[PDB]
């Protein structure tokens, strides 16, 4: 100490820290990366729930980030930035609970609304240090204090034999809830303030955030909470007991391997080797679902998020929840035969069938053929462009629109406010093909507002539209309402299933998210797979 900038030096419950100055567009912001927040999750901890940092002497550096979690490291388009983004941008590591805070320079002077991000990547892969979480922008222009945390991503944090005491579950969910009860104990020394925790984030993320939501536990550590693009309920997000088994002891045999000591002969297993066969356990071909995800333990998660949402009480809840406008576009690259990112992806109605068992991969055939008559269209039922975007919305309506819908509805019918929104602007900049459109996870940058970094090449349209959508979710943040005390923001309703559109063009209110073809598969189709 001494000669170093004093604005930087700060103290938490595991020790001390030192922090950087980071320029932004509008000046200065301290940041405090790779903090400590877990024992390293490494050897006998593999597969365990996290324990808490033992504190360190000295003056831990925080100034760059910390490894990512060992992960799958995407390889469908190599150089593509479109896939690139979402990679790795540091070493891959077991050792990897660390997690990051921005705010404001100099540091708040009074108690400061706290947002945390929860990265998405389907619990397979993700974080907290890729370019579009850069927190540098909504703490500058708005003074949020914001907080990301790595968690346990794979097998490392989801393989579960439910009931062992060696292999429970969820583990990569205790990692976040650590780092929520980190934030309890600790932000107030940043300027944060505890009593105002907002949790927000995308895809699995966003399931994420609505599990906590979901277990009691985590409940007493946040406030409010935005949902991008994901549920706890729907298809993809939570697996049974049975099924988690299964997984699992399928993956022990792919690599060679009584609870006990299966998961001992796995904990000798290098991370690589888990990697290697971690896609290889899915019961169906398939797109939008993942080998290793929160499994329904009857602990974190007391019953189904079906359940828990249909019976629970959220008087005291504030929820921000939304999708993009071509949720399902992305995934069919990753899967689905006719699909490309160099190509229009025109198909034929034959691709189109075989698409449908692909992406709805647990369906019966009747299940299958009533999609496929839903979605046809009956004056083309063969123009290849219908059933390309029709092969899109019905993998984005059933892994997310609809199960966001079904969320709001349950949420707000029991007591909680809610708002809801379509994002549908797509970026000057995206590197992904035009008949893609809106597609997933293509929002978070304006939420993040990397617009306006003037490097990146946005338009001034785009960086006037990034302003508006930081302001909507730190007001949200700060008061449990996106409005600025222009026109207004709705909550949506049971009654009058309000939402806005997010564009260039001002708020426009319209009614019912999908409603008639969600009718069909968050009401019917659930009545027709019995059988
Ligand atoms: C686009 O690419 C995919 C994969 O290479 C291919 O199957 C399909 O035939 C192509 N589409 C057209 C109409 O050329
Ligand atoms: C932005 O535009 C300039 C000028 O064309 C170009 O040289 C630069 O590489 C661009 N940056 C990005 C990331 O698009």
């Amino acid at each position: 100490e001494g000669r170093e900038d004093p604005q930087l030096l700060v103290r938490v419950r595991g020790g001390q820290l030192r922090g950087i100055r980071l320029k932004a567009p509008g000046g200065p912001v301290s940041a405090f990366l790779g903090i400590p927040f877990a024992e390293p999750p490494v050897g006998s901890r593999r597969f365990m729930p996290p324990e808490p940092k033992r504190p360190w002497s000295g003056v831990l550096d925080a100034t760059t980030f910390q490894n990512v979690c060992y992960q799958y490291v995407d390889t469908l388009y190599p150089g593509f930035e479109g896939t690139e983004m979402w990679n790795p941008n540091r070493e891959l590591s077991e050792d990897c609970l660390y997690l990051n805070v921005w705010t404001p320079y100099p540091r708040p002077a009074s108690p400061t609304p706290v947002l945390i991000w929860i990265y998405g990547g389907g619990f397979y892969s993700g974080a907290a240090s890729l370019d579009v979480y850069d927190g540098r922008f909504l703490a500058q222009v708005e003074g949020a204090v914001l907080v990301s945390m790595n968690y346990r991503v794979g097998t490392f944090g989801f393989l579960a034999l439910p009931g062992s005491r060696e292999a429970p579950g969820n583990v990569g969910l205790l990692d976040q809830r650590l780092a929520l009860q980190w934030v309890q104990e600790n932000i107030a020394a940043f300027g944060g303030d505890p009593m105002s925790v907002t949790l927000f984030g995308e895809s699995a993320g966003a399931a994420s955030v609505g599990m906590h939501i979901l277990s009691l536990p985590s409940r007493s550590l946040f406030h409010r909470a935005v949902l991008q693009s994901g549920t706890p309920n729907g298809p993809w997000a939570t697996v049974s007991a049975g099924e988690a088994r299964r997984r699992a002891t399928l993956l022990a045999r792919l690599v060679g391997c009584n609870d006990t000591e299966l998961i001992a002969c796995l904990r000798t297993r290098p991370a690589q080797d888990l990697v290697d066969h971690e896609w290889h356990v899915l019961p169906q071909e398939s797109i939008f679902r993942f080998s290793f995800v929160p499994v329904v333990d009857g602990d974190f998660l007391s019953d189904t998020p079906e359940a828990l949402i249909n019976t629970g009480d959220f008087q005291d809840l504030q929820v921000l929840v939304g999708v993009v406008k071509d949720e399902g576009s992305y995934f069919l690259v990753y899967g689905v035969p006719g699909f490309s990112k160099d190509n229009e992806s025109l198909i034929s109605r034959a691709q189109f069938l075989a698409g449908v068992r692909i992406g709805v991969p647990q369906a019966s055939d009747l299940a299958a053929e009533a999609v496929v008559l839903h979605y046809t269209d009956w004056l083309h039922p063969e123009d290849p462009t219908h059933l390309r975007d029709a092969m899109s919305a019905v993998v984005g309506d059933h892994n997310v629109v609809c199960p966001v819908a079904q969320l709001a509805g349950r949420l707000a019918a029991q007591g909680a406010r809610v708002y809801a929104y379509i994002f549908e602007h797509r970026a000057s900049t995206l590197t992904w093909p035009l008949w893609m459109g809106v597609p997933h996870g293509y929002e978070i940058e304006f939420i993040f507002g990397l617009p306006l970094d003037p490097s990146l090449n946005y338009t001034t349209e785009e960086r006037i539209f990034a302003q508006r959508l930081m302001k909507y979710w730190t007001n949200f943040a700060r008061t449990g309402d996106p409005n600025d005390p222009s026109p207004q923001w709705p909550p949506y309703t049971t009654a009058a299933q309000q939402y806005v559109s997010l564009n260039l063009k001002p708020l426009e209110v319209r009614r019912g998210l999908r409603a008639q073809t969600c009718a069909f598969w968050n009401r019917f189709l659930p009545k027709l797979l019995s059988a």
